[PDB]
C-alpha cells in the first residue's frame, strides 16, 4: 500500500519497491511550492515522483540537542519518507536499496530564504550520512531566472549576466518583455507543466569534489566556526570590488550546467544570506542610511507632496513605488524614526513629525497610530540631497522596476549628523551625533585646504554636558543642582535616558527602597514637559551631603558612557570599513562629494547646452512662422518637415543628448497656439537668453564654487527651520 | 496625599484639600498621555493628572476575580480613591474622593467609543450614584480645522456651512487624538472649556448604558440596530442628509456608540448591488484608477491600495482581499475580476496555498470593466475617507455580481451565506425581465463543477460529488462536493479509512492520488465485502461526498444601506434589476449633457482652426487681451466642458490656445473636423436609444468577452 501517518505527503507509486532507485522525492518550500510540483506532475509523474512540503524551520543539526532531534516531526518525517537509518552506510548500493526513493530534490525560491532551507538540508544529510552525498542523491530544482517574451517567442536565461549577454548582442532588446522567476510562485500552473516536460533544463545535481566541500559545509553551519565566517564574508565583499573593478561579471553558479558543487554553492550562494544582514542593517558612509530607509526617502522624493500625508498612506506609496517586502511594522518604524526630532533622536530629521511621533518621555515609543500621523519633507531634505545630483546617481532595480539609489549624496555627511547604529552578521555600527554647523564648517574648511578643526559628539537641544576622556570615549552627563540643603533639582537627563524610564528606574527605587536597598530619598516631584526634564528631590540633610561628597551625578544615575571603537560602515563601493574617527569618515566623504560636484557639472553643461539648442530653435521657429519664412496652416506633415530639415532646424537637442549618453521636431510643432501671441513669444524669447546665460554662468564656476553655493543655501534655510522651531516651544 | 507603586501616573499636585479641584485625565495609551502631558506644561500639574489605559472589562460580563485581577480597574480605583460600598449622594462623600473629575481622552473613532462607555460602563455598575453629579466628563477636540488663518469647527455641518461662504483654504480632520500636535495640544489646553463636554438626565439613560453592555440584552441590541437601519434608509430616500456644551448619557449610547457595532455588519455582510464588502471595493476601486494594462505584483498593488482608497486595515487582510478576488478554482469565484497571475491557491488546499505577495502578478480581468462599465462612474456616489476621496457606497455592474460569485460573511446578530449562480442563466433572466417575461428558476452552479446540485426543497440543497464503481475492490473518486478541498479530503475522510480510528478498524485496503492542480482522483481499493456492504449504505454518503447547503440566511445590504433578508434569489435578481435600469436611465441623462457639451468644445475648436487657417483669426505677434476680444466679438465659448461640469456641481478660451501648431496642419485639422463628426453622431445615436438599449448593448459586450474568455481559459 502506502505509508501511513503522513498525511501531507504525496507518496510516490514505485516508492518502496523493486524500482524505489528510480523514484525521487521532491522537498518543497512549502504547500505552495508543492502545488507547483503537483501541476507540473500531472498523472504520468506520480508513478516515480513525491511531494513533500517543508512547513518548518529545518534543524541545524550541527548545533541542536539530541532530545530536539529525536522529538522534531519534520526531520523525523524525511526519515520515514526516504527510509532512511539514523546510523547507517551508504557508500554500496545493496545498503542503497533500503532507501524508498533513490533521489531527493529541494525545490525552494531561488531567493535568500530559498537557499538557506537548501543549506539546512544539506547540512542535514552531511552530518548523519556524508555517505549518500557521495552518489548522485541530492539535487535541486531550477527555474530560469528571465524569461524574455516577444512576438509569441520566449526565451530563457539562468543567469543574470547570461541575459545581459543577451541584452548586449540583441538590438531591440527594449521590444521585448521581461519577467523574473526567481520566486516558484510568480510561475503559472501551466508553466509548471512545461518545467516538468523538461526536467532536464530544470535540474541540478549536488557534486562532492573533495574535502573542500566538508569545510565549505562546515564553515557555514559549525558553531565554533563564527570567526572564520566574518573572514568568509571580510574576503567576499573585497573579492566582489576586486570583480567590479576588473569589469568582471557577478559570481554565476548557474549556465544553459548540469552540476554543482558543494563547495560552490556554500562560497556564491548561501554567502548573499548572511551579507544581506549587514547590508540591511549597516548604514552607508555616502548618505548613512540602511536601504529601508532609502527607499522612504526615494519614494518621499519621487512623490515631491507640497502638502503632508498620513503616515499609512506614504507606507503604501513606499510598498508600491520602491518595493519594499520587509514588512509593515518595519515599514511604519522607519517612517516614523525618520521623522523624530527629541532629544536624543535626529540632530536633522528629514521628514517633518507632524503629530504625535513619539518624544523623550518614551524613547519615542509614544507614538501615534499610523492613519493618524501626518508627514513631508523637510523643507532642508532636498537642499542636503540636490536634485541636480539625482542625474549622477546609479537607481536599482527590483526586477523591472527602477527604485531608490545604491547611495545619494548630500552636502554634507548625514551619517554624523544623525548618527549610525546596526548590528549584523560579524559587525556593529554605532556613531554618535555631531553638530551640523560643525561639519558644515569642517567642509569648507577642507575645501579651503586647512585641517579639519577635532569635533565632539553634539545633540541638538541637549542642556548637558559630553567631555572626551579619551579618544573615541565620552561622558554625557545629565544637569543636577543643590537648591538647598534637603533639595536638588535634576533639569537634564543623559542623552538617550527617556523620563519615563528614569523615573520608573532610578527615581522610583530611591523613594520606596528595595528588598536589598533601602529608600534614599523622602521625596521627589515632576515638572516636565514633552520636551524638557524637570525633577525635584527631597532628601535628609546627612542624606544628601554624603552623596554631594560621592558625586551627585553618579550617585543618580545622570552619566552615560560613550565608545567610537565600532564605527563601521559600508564605503561608496560597498565593503564594510571600519573608521577610526570621524575625521576619517569627514574626509573620505569630501573626495567622494568632490569628485560629484565635478559629475554634476559635466551633466549641467550638456543638459543646459541641449535646453539652450532646443530653445534657440523653438525661438527661431515661432518667429519665422510669424514672418511667414514658414507656413504650417493647411499644409501636409511630409512636406512641412521637409520645409524643416531643408531650413536647418535641428531634431529634439535634448532628446539627442539623452540617446548622446545612452528627424524629430515636435519640439516645435508640439507648442501652443499660445506661442504666437506677442507676450508669450516674448517669455519664450527672453528664456532663449536666460538658458544662454545660465551655460555661461555655469562654465566659470569651479565644483567647488557649486559646493559652496549649496551649503550658503543650506545654512540659510537652516536658520529659518531652527528658529520657528525655537518660537514654537 | 501621595499614591505609591503607580509609576505610569502623573499624580495631580494637589490631588488634598482641594481634591474637589482636581481632574483626573485618563487616556487611550502612552500617546494620548503624551498629548495631555504636552498639554498641561508645568502650571497644568497642580489640578490636573492624567494616567494611560493601557482594556476596561465588562463588568457585567465578567467574573468577580476578573474585577478584582484586573491591575488598571484596581489601579483606577487606588487613583480616584474611590470605595466599592459608598453612594456619595452629597458633597459629604465627595471629599473622600482624591480627584473631583473623571476625564476620558480617546480618540474619536469607534475603538475609543468603545473605551469610553466602558469606563462608563465601571461607574455605572458599582458607583451609579456617581455619575449623577457632574464627575464623568470626555475631552473633545475640534473635527475639522481650516488653515496664515486658521480657524477650527466643532461641527461638520458647520464645515459644510462654511463652505457656503467664499472652498478652497486647507482643510485636516482631527477625529484621532495623534493628528495634534504638542503645540496644538497646548492650545487644546488653554480653552479647556471649549475642548470638555460633561455626561444623568432620567431612567432612559440607565437603559442606555444597560442595553449596551448587559449581556442578556443581545436580542434588544439586534432590534436597537435594525430600527437605526430603517430610519437611515427612510432618511436617504426622502433625500435627507443625515457645538453642544453637554452630552446626556442616552445620547452617547444611541449617537455614537451605535456606530461600533453596526461597523461588524457593514464590514462583513456585503452589498447586494455589487457584492462586494467595503475592504473588496476599496480594492476593485484601486485597480479600476489605476487602469494598469500591464501585470503588477500584488505587494505593489497592496501598497497602492493603501495609498489611494485609506485601507488601514491589516496587511494580511488586505493581502487576502486581492487574492482572493483573483481566485478561479473550483468553489471560488465564478467569474474573477482579478487575474490570478502565479500561484494564488488552488483546490488542493481551498485557495490557502498562495505564493509570497512579492512574487505573484494580478491585474484587471477584460471582463471587470465590461461588468463595471466606465460610464456608470459618473453616476455613483464616491466616499470619502477625511479630506481623500476613495471608493463609491457601492458599483452598479450590468448583471447582479453577489449572484455570481456567492457572498459569505457573519456580522452582530446576522449572517450571510449565498451559493454561486451560472452567469448565463444569470444574463438570459435579465434579459427576459427587460423582455416583461418571468425569470426562470435558478438553481445553485458552479464553475467546472462536475457533480450535481439538487434541490429537494425550495433554499434547499444537495450537491454531491462523483464516484465510479471500476472492478470488486475499486472504486474511483473523480469529484468532491463544493467547497471539500482535496488534501482536507484526503486528511478527514480517507486517511482515517486507511488507518482506522482508535476504536474503529480499517475501511479501506489502499488509495492512489492521481490529481491535477484543477481535478481530483482518488482509485480507492476495498475488500469486495466491504465495497458491497458500502454499496448498500450508499457510496456517496459513506465517502462524504455529499454537503447540504440552505438559503436560509441570504442577508445582504440593500442600495440604501439597510441590511435586508431575501427568501429567495430571484427576490434579489428583481431587486437588482429595479435598481440597474434605473441607472441606466441615469447613465443616459448624464451621457446627453456630457456628449453635448463635448460637441460644443469640438466645434469651437473646429472652427477655431478652421478660422485660423482661413485667415478670420489672427493671432500672429497680437497681445492676449486684443486676442480674447475677437474671440467674443465672434461668439466663440467659454470651455463648454468646464461650463457644463460646473453646471452640475472672464472667460476661458485655453482650450482653444493650448492647441498645439499642427493642429493647423492639413492631417490634424482633418482629423479634429472628423473627431467633430464623430461626437455630434454619438449625441444622435444616443437619443434614439432607451437606457434599455443601452442595458443590452453592454450586455452583448459582456458575452462576446466570456465565450472568448472562457474558450481561452478551456485552452490553457
Amino acid at each position: 500500500n502506502r505509508i501511513k501517518g503522513i498525511p501531507k505527503l504525496d507518496d510516490a507509486n514505485d516508492a518502496g519497491g523493486r524500482n524505489s532507485t528510480e523514484c525521487t522525492l521532491i522537498l518543497t518550500e512549502g504547500d505552495s511550492a508543492k502545488t507547483l510540483a503537483v501541476s507540473g506532475l500531472g498523472v504520468v509523474g506520480r508513478d516515480k515522483y513525491g511531494v513533500f512540503p517543508l512547513r518548518g524551520k529545518i534543524l541545524n543539526v550541527r548545533e541542536a540537542s539530541h532530545k530536539q532531534i529525536m522529538e522534531n516531526a519534520e526531520i523525523n518525517n524525511i526519515i520515514k519518507i526516504v527510509g532512511l537509518q539514523y546510523k547507517k552506510n551508504y557508500e554500496d548500493e545493496d545498503s542503497l536499496k533500503t532507501l524508498r526513493y533513490g533521489k531527493i530534490m529541494i525545490m525552494t525560491d531561488q531567493d535568500q530564504d530559498g537557499s538557506h532551507i537548501k543549506g539546512l538540508l544539506i547540512n542535514f544529510i552531511h552530518h548523519n550520512w556524508p555517505s549518500l552525498l557521495r552518489h548522485r542523491f541530492l539535487e535541486e530544482f531550477i527555474t530560469p531566472i528571465v524569461k524574455v517574451s516577444k512576438n509569441k517567442q520566449e526565451m530563457a536565461f539562468y543567469s543574470l549576466p547570461e541575459f545581459e549577454e543577451w541584452k548586449s548582442s540583441t538590438p531591440n532588446h527594449k521590444k521585448w518583455k521581461v519577467k523574473y522567476y526567481k520566486g516558484l510562485g510568480t510561475s503559472t500552473s501551466k508553466e509548471a507543466k512545461e518545467y516538468f516536460a523538461d526536467m532536464k533544463r530544470h535540474r541540478i545535481q549536488f557534486k562532492y569534489s573533495g574535502p573542500e566541500d566538508d569545510a565549505a559545509i562546515s564553515l557555514a553551519f559549525s558553531k565554533k566556526q563564527i570567526d572564520d565566517r566574518k573572514e568568509w564574508l571580510t574576503n567576499f565583499m573585497e573579492d566582489r570590488r576586486q570583480r567590479k573593478l576588473l569589469g568582471l561579471p557577478e559570481d554565476y553558479l548557474y549556465g544553459q550546467t548540469t552540476y554543482l558543487t558543494y563547495n560552490d554553492f556554500i562560497n556564491k550562494e548561501l554567502i548573499l544570506f548572511s551579507n544581506s544582514d549587514n547590508e540591511r542593517s549597516i548604514p552607508s558612509m555616502v548618505d548613512g542610511l540602511k536601504p529601508g530607509q532609502r527607499k522612504v526617502l526615494f519614494t518621499c522624493f519621487k512623490r515631491n507632496d507640497k502638502r503632508e500625508v498620513k503616515v499609512a498612506q506614504l507606507a503604501g506609496s513606499v510598498a508600491e513605488m520602491s518595493s519594499y517586502h520587509h514588512g509593515e511594522m518595519s515599514l511604519m518604524m522607519t517612517i516614523i524614526n525618520l521623522a523624530q526630532n527629541f532629544v536624543g533622536s535626529n540632530n536633522l530629521n528629514l521628514l517633518q513629525p507632524i503629530g504625535q511621533f513619539g518624544t523623550r518621555l518614551h524613547g519615542g515609543k509614544d507614538s501615534a497610530s499610523p492613519r493618524y500621523i501626518f508627514t513631508m519633507l523637510s523643507s532642508l531634505a532636498r537642499l542636503l540631497f540636490p536634485p541636480k545630483d539625482d542625474h549622477t546617481l546609479k537607481f536599482l532595480y527590483d526586477d523591472n522596476q527602477r527604485v531608490e539609489p545604491e547611495w545619494y549624496i548630500p552636502i554634507i555627511p548625514m551619517v554624523l549628523i544623525n548618527g549610525a547604529e546596526g548590528i549584523g552578521t560579524g559587525w556593529s555600527c554605532k556613531i554618535p551625533n555631531f553638530d551640523v554647523r560643525e561639519i558644515v564648517n569642517n567642509i569648507r574648511r577642507l575645501m579651503d585646504g586647512e585641517e579639519p578643526l577635532p569635533m565632539l559628539p553634539s545633540y541638538k537641544n541637549f542642556k548637558g554636558t559630553i567631555e572626551e576622556l579619551a579618544p573615541n570615549q565620552y561622558v554625557i552627563s545629565g544637569e543636577v543642582a543643590i537648591l538647598n540643603s534637603t533639595t536638588i533639582e535634576i533639569s537634564e537627563l543623559p542623552v538617550r535616558t527617556w523620563t519615563q524610564t528614569y523615573k520608573e528606574q532610578v527615581l522610583e527605587p530611591m523613594l520606596n527602597g528595595t528588598e536589598k536597598t533601602p529608600p534614599l530619598i523622602t521625596d521627589y516631584r515632576e515638572y516636565h514637559t514633552d520636551t524638557t526634564v524637570k525633577f525635584v528631590v527631597k532628601m535628609t540633610e546627612e542624606k544628601l551631603a554624603e552623596a554631594e561628597r560621592v558625586g551627585l551625578h553618579k550617585v543618580f544615575k545622570l552619566q552615560t558612557s560613550l565608545t567610537c571603537n565600532s564605527m563601521v560602515l559600508f564605503d561608496h563601493v560597498g565593503c564594510l570599513k571600519k573608521y577610526d574617527t570621524v575625521l576619517d569618515i569627514l574626509r573620505d566623504f569630501f573626495e567622494l562629494r568632490l569628485k560629484y560636484y565635478g559629475l554634476r557639472k559635466e551633466w549641467l553643461l550638456g543638459m543646459l547646452g541641449a535646453e539652450s539648442a532646443k530653445l534657440n530653435n523653438q525661438a527661431r521657429f515661432i518667429l519665422e512662422k510669424i514672418d511667414g519664412k514658414i507656413i504650417i496652416e493647411n499644409k501636409p506633415k511630409k512636406e512641412l518637415i521637409k520645409v524643416l530639415i531643408q531650413r536647418g532646424y535641428d531634431s529634439d537637442p535634448v532628446k539627442a543628448w539623452k540617446e548622446a549618453q545612452q528627424p524629430t521636431f515636435n519640439y516645435l510643432l508640439d507648442m501652443p497656439l499660445w506661442y504666437l501671441t506677442k507676450e508669450k513669444k516674448d517669455e519664450l524669447c527672453r528664456l532663449r537668453n536666460e538658458k544662454e546665460q545660465e551655460l555661461d554662468t555655469l562654465k566659470r564656476k569651479s565644483p567647488s564654487d557649486l559646493w559652496k553655493e549649496d551649503l550658503a543655501t543650506f545654512i540659510e534655510e537652516l536658520e529659518a527651520v531652527e528658529a520657528k522651531e525655537k518660537q514654537d516651544g
